[PDB]
């Protein structure tokens, strides 16, 4: 059976890069070669200083790079040389063109292909690491076809990630299990042995599952949308609680205590943002539509509009509670991150909510402890920010006259205010709305101390 | 069908019960009926409609995951891709679990579909339209499910039946 | 390879005429028509035939007996034969998937199952019918799934094209012959074995070959862009009586594009026939059914102004009866569905009576051909008993009535006393020309004391 003794990675992002900087770790044997387009992540990689943050990646990298794991912008002689190619190069979402907005752009992932087959010969085993539209190896495999050598023998497959950004090293050295797919045919399940021997070097066979080519690119969209669909489901109960006087902690603790269940993904919130969510879901609605699957389509749409519902319910809440004029009004919002303890605003539902309120001509004083300044400006821009939006450096000094505060990331510090000088300094009526729920219990203090506040899933 | 077991060993006992001194005694009395048997880790109490809405929801929530793994039944058959391997890897994350994520010609039984109706009604009844019809989805796809596998097997006999065994 | 021995199932107005036409332009072949249905047959053998078409008479009695055969030994006549025609009927679906529009395959199948049931060797088996598309593939997957050691069945379609009135003539002498079949060696031979058989009495220039699938939609194809034809036209009628503009100058305009020509270019209340909504219908369901909706819509719009067409006739008369109707007496001429035949299978005259009857007017129908009985049928679902006299004549029908509504083209319409009619009629008198039959006699009807309206003619 054929072993893999040089692995070449096509991007360094924060797929590929932790990802082989681990199997370097825990396949010593095996020479894993990383390479970018751009040279400025390669020099970073063999920096002292990382182009990402990762827990324990740091460690994990310096353990091995020298050794087994290598940086460089020399992509044709990796290819030439490696075993595997995994090809981990992000498939941004069309910005125009049949599919604006919804379908994935294979345009990365074509001239991978087409730059292997040119660099390549014998046999190799090219597999597909990155979130890809389904069928997709279908187009890799034409490419490879319609460029075939003699002595030319590339197999494709499907190996797609399952890591949360902010915790890639755990999962990857424990992950609940490694997804591989592969031809149905004898060349093919040599293939994916192959790649699963890699991965039993430190992953116990019960977690590693062996599925053909499409469905293992369909599990990573399909995986993503069930989990975005819970997080849309909660969120659709929370605003049903604030119409009944019921709690959708209350109401997603006792449905998490169902075993069938589970109690992950249950927290209502502002809306869900982040990188994968809405653009893995955004891809599969239009794959459905590609397939003349309109029922199915329009049933993934829904994750989509709740999410897009909840946080235009959640401005029209702060809107109406001033009175249907937030014109010149100084608002504290605090939290600009997507979720608490990173500086990562990708489809933040802060941007959304201080964009409604940015429509409303308002006073914005944004406040994030991590989130750099210059990031801010860019995700609020296309003149309208240099009227309306102002950055705190500390959070006082943005609920300082002003008319609200508003909490749209679950940052940990935001609990432990001194909510008694906050208002002494906020004009009255003064309004906290609390979109994470982070003040939970401490209601009746704030209430007796002069705020009014509301939150999401409890009737005011 | 596993009723005696879910009684004497269940995952949860739920009790909701008015935000008062007269209530919260009431709510203690039940309680302690359960506390027999149950282990108080296992005993939630809530406020009254919390209890009434976790009843509805978590049906709601286990159809959704069904109906869920039944569209990608169909976006398989239009792919290439196996239901039951696509169900496999979603369930071994374990933050969605294994369990209703088998596919089929669609969920059945005397409580799923007449709780999400009801879910649905009680929405449009306090102008939530938007939560309304995104529940409403569950139901639409178990009627889809039904109605494609009926129209396979009629394509698959030439569009006509009649008089066929 | 040379066609020695025919068999067709079926003996309606599309199996019989077409295969006594073959056997007497092919003396060497043995024709054996056949049908469950025993009346057929007999009727066939008898000296009075089951239909009538012009020559048809002759040309079977040239040929029954000798080599043109009428049987009710199916079994039989399938194991005998080099070819096999499937010449049954296709019904509209009256229930489920695709009710009042798809066909229905159920006799179509049985004849395929039967088929390979009692027949061994090769064969070239072929659909005469109006199928809809991919039928022959059905009938392909019957071969296919119960095939024997040494069964060599071979698919092909050849559509009619007979206009039911003048089959022999039209089967004597045709534009063109179709015939679709595998682009396979095998199945090329069996176009080419048939081609041959035609080859006896129509030249090579007018037989074309195509594939299988080629050949059943260009059946459905045809009678669209005929039917479409009309609805353009009557399209142009509204915009006429709009304008000022008249139908029929505007049509012979038209026509004198060598690129268009002047065939199906006459305005009426609408088209019937038991061919062109069917297949229009047909090809409508087909689109829905592939995933094509911008395909479907465009022809459905061919049904929606034919539809338009009889409402928008009806909706005048109603108009100018001061929109009551109710215990009025309304004369009908003409109730089949073009002049010159007894048939009234989707007779505009239909709904005009219909729409009239939702009125509660009291229609006195005549027609010079169609019987009375089936003009009560087609018009029920009790409404029928109330409303509608059926006149023996047409002066019986225009005694005391309101208007006179002509919806068939019939030629003696043109020649009726109206001086008479008129002296009988109530006052206002309307005349409503649905067929342009009175053109050139307005003026004369108009000093008589009619207030006469016609399609495509401002009032
Ligand atoms: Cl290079
Ligand atoms: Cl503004
Ligand atoms: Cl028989």
């Amino acid at each position: 059976m054929f072993e893999i003794k040089k692995i070449c990675c096509i991007g360094a992002g924060y797929v590929g890069g932790p990802t082989c900087s681990v199997i370097a770790h825990m396949c010593p044997e095996i020479r894993v070669t990383v390479v970018d387009v751009n040279e400025s992540r390669i020099n970073a990689w063999n920096s002292p200083t990382l182009p990402i943050y990762e827990p324990g990646l740091k460690e994990v990298v310096e353990s091995c790079r020298g050794k087994n794991l290598f940086f460089s912008t020399n992509i044709d002689d990796a290819i030439k040389e490696a075993d595997l190619v995994f090809i981990s190069v992000n498939t941004p979402t069309k910005t125009y063109g049949m599919g604006k907005g919804r379908a994935a752009d294979l345009k990365y992932i074509e001239a991978c292909a087409r730059r292997i087959v040119q660099n390549s010969n014998g046999y190799k085993i090219v597999t597909e690491k990155s979130t890809v539209p389904v069928r997709a190896a279908e187009s890799i495999r034409r490419i490879f076809d319609a460029n075939t050598k003699p002595n030319l023998n590339l197999q494709v497959l499907s190996n797609p990630e399952f890591l949360a950004e902010g915790t890639a090293i755990k999962d990857l050295k424990n992950p609940d299990r490694v997804l591989i797919g592969g031809d149905e045919t004898p060349e093919g399940q040599r293939a994916v042995q192959a790649l699963c021997a890699v991965y039993e070097h430190w992953v116990p066979r019960e977690k590693i599952l062996t599925t053909n080519t499409w469905s293992s690119e369909l599990s990573k969209l399909a995986a993503n949308a069930f989990l975005a669909q819970r997080i849309s489901s909660i969120n659709s109960i929370s605003a049903l609680c604030e119409a009944t006087g019921a709690d959708v902690e209350e109401v997603a603790t006792a449905i998490g205590m169902d075993q069938r269940i589970g109690n992950k993904f249950l927290k209502a919130s502002v809306g869900f943002g982040g990188s994968c969510f809405q653009k893995d879901v955004l891809n599969l609605v239009y794959l459905c539509e590609a397939l003349n699957l309109p029922e199915v389509a329009r049933y993934w749409q829904q994750v989509i509009d709740m999410n897009d519902y909840q946080r235009r319910r959640f401005a029209s809440r702060i809107i109406d509670s001033l009175f249907n004029t937030v014109t010149d009004k100084k608002i504290a919002i605090l939290g600009f991150a997507f979720k608490k303890d990173t500086g990562d605003t990708r489809e933040s539902s802060s941007i959304y909510i201080s964009k409604y309120l940015m429509d409303e001509g308002a006073h914005l004083h944004i406040y994030d402890p991590k989130v750099p300044r210059e990031q801010i400006v860019v995700d609020l821009s296309h003149d309208q920010v240099s009227r309306l939006v102002t950055i705190s450096k500390d959070p006082y000094e943005a609920c300082d006259g002003a008319h609200a505060v508003v909490i749209c990331t679950e940052w940990d510090m935001f609990k432990e205010l001194d909510y008694e000088r906050i208002h002494k300094k906020m004009l009255k009526p003064a309004f906290i709305f609390d979109g994470r729920r982070v003040l939970d219990g401490l209601h009746n203090e704030l209430q007796t101390i002069g705020f009014q506040i509301e939150t999401i899933g409890k009737k005011v």
